């Protein structure tokens, strides 16, 4: 059973506000690659040209161009994690999921309160017309290599609604994301190296507040000392697991 597992479970089985945060550790399992070798990516492209909001004004098609090339899994679907961390939203322990990701897997999962750090691909606006549409209206031809485009106006300035080098972090939803941290019994990390603020600071934010420290990483991290239960795995493996053990505590 492994005693890391079990005392997960005895921790979430006695909360009744416990927060989720997820970093691409958790998507991996679902087929999307992480950040892995993030250093050598930008030996490739400039940053700046690709991937800021200043290089899209610039060139819009610097940006997809380059997305083309790294983006895999376009229709990848949530995986066992995911649905771990709904059934425990429904049950009444999670009450709030926090995010770095922008794949949408929590909320095709289930999850009702989904905290998006950096935006999602759910929607982009043309800049020129201001004309919106989903991600689905443009899929099928981005796979088959075209360019998102207005249909109203023709411009290329279709910008996804992710934060971009240079634009800042969406304040209101990062102040919801803290103040859930600040609130919560219990806080558990998911696929996260919690490297970089916001990911790296909302661990020691709810450490400091009393929440209870839950992590299930496939490494180890340096803010691993902090967590009382501290797991190493997948997390398409391990979540499943713990969410069983809870429903076993609870009819017990
Ligand atoms: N400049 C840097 O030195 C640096 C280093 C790391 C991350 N970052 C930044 O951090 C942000 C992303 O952080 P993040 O934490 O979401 O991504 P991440 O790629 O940094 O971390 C993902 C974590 O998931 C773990 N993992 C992999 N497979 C797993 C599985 N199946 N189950 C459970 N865990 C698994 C990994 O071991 C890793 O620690 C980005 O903005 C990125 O640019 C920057
Ligand atoms: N899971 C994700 O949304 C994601 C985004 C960018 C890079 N790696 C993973
Ligand atoms: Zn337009
Ligand atoms: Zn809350």
């Amino acid at each position: 059973m492994e005693d890391e597992i079990r005392k997960a479970a005895e921790i979430l089985a006695k909360s009744k506000h416990a927060v989720v945060f997820t970093g691409a550790g958790i998507s991996a399992e679902s087929g999307i690659p992480t950040f892995r070798g993030e250093d050598g990516l930008w030996r490739k492209y400039d940053p700046e040209e690709v991937a800021s909001i200043s290089g899209f004004k610039r060139n819009p098609r610097a940006f997809w161009e380059f997305s083309m090339e790294m983006k895999d899994k376009l229709f990848a679907e949530p995986n066992p994690a995911h649905y771990a961390i709904a059934e425990l939203e429904r049950m009444g322990i999670v009450k709030a999921v926090i995010t770095q990701n922008i794949d949408m897997l929590h909320q095709r999962a289930g999850s009702r309160r989904v905290l998006e750090l950096h935006g999602s691909m759910d929607k982009l606006d043309c800049l020129d017309c201001h004309e919106t549409y989903d991600w689905s209206e443009f899929v099928e031809d981005f796979n088959k290599g075209e360019i998102p485009r207005c249909r109203k106006c023709g411009s290329y300035y279709v910008k996804p609604r992710v934060v971009l080098f240079g634009e800042p972090l969406p304040q209101r939803t990062l102040f919801e994301a803290i103040e859930e941290a600040k609130h919560c019994d219990a806080f558990m990390v998911v696929g996260s190296s919690l490297v970089v603020y916001p990911a790296a600071e909302l661990p020691y934010i709810a450490k400091k507040a009393g929440a209870k420290m839950i992590i299930v990483n496939a490494e180890p991290t340096m803010a691993d000392p902090i967590f009382d239960v501290k797991i190493i795995g997948k997390a398409g493996e391990v979540l499943p697991k713990i969410v069983e053990e809870v429903k076993r505590l609870r009819s017990e």
